[PDB]
RNA sequence: UCGACA
DNA sequence: ATGTCG
């Protein structure tokens, strides 16, 4: 069953690698709670990773125990491992996204959370509410 | 085989 | 339809 009292996050991109953005919404209503400014170059998985970590910080800051839904098996694992195993080359054009990823990893290594990170079951429930 | 992003 | 991220 769907846990309606939750935060759903999803990445959006134009090309992959390409322009990456992401947002978090109230799973029940669809209200947009946060939306990251487009990042010139990044991968889908880096964006999915950044979205979940942003969500963890967002909920922690607001003293919320709501779970987070993501449809990304890859990103869910990276967060659990506290390491984003991306293949994106490291250059001046990808410096911005790599800095954000490194900082998200560092946040995971300096904070604790009880937030359940759940797999959104697209095959059974349709597209995630944070879909672009 | 599967989860995603285009 | 054809690609890339995992
Ligand atoms: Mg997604
Ligand atoms: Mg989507």
């Amino acid at each position: 069953e769907i846990i309606w009292e939750s935060l759903s996050v999803d990445v959006g991109s134009q090309g992959n690698p390409g322009i990456v953005e992401y947002k978090g919404v109230d799973t029940k209503t669809g209200e947009v709670l946060f939306e990251r400014e487009p990042i010139p170059i990044g991968t889908n998985n880096m964006g999915e990773f950044l979205a979940i970590v942003h969500g963890l910080r967002y909920l922690k800051e607001r003293n919320s125990r709501k779970p987070i839904y993501s449809n990304s098996q890859t990103a869910i694992k990276w967060v659990k491992d506290k390491k984003a195993k991306s293949t994106l080359v490291r250059n001046e054009e990808t410096a911005l996204i790599w800095k954000l990823v490194d900082e998200a990893e560092e946040w995971l290594n300096t904070h604790t959370y009880e937030t359940p990170i759940l797999k959104w079951q697209t095959d059974k429930w349709g597209e995630i509410k944070a879909d672009y």
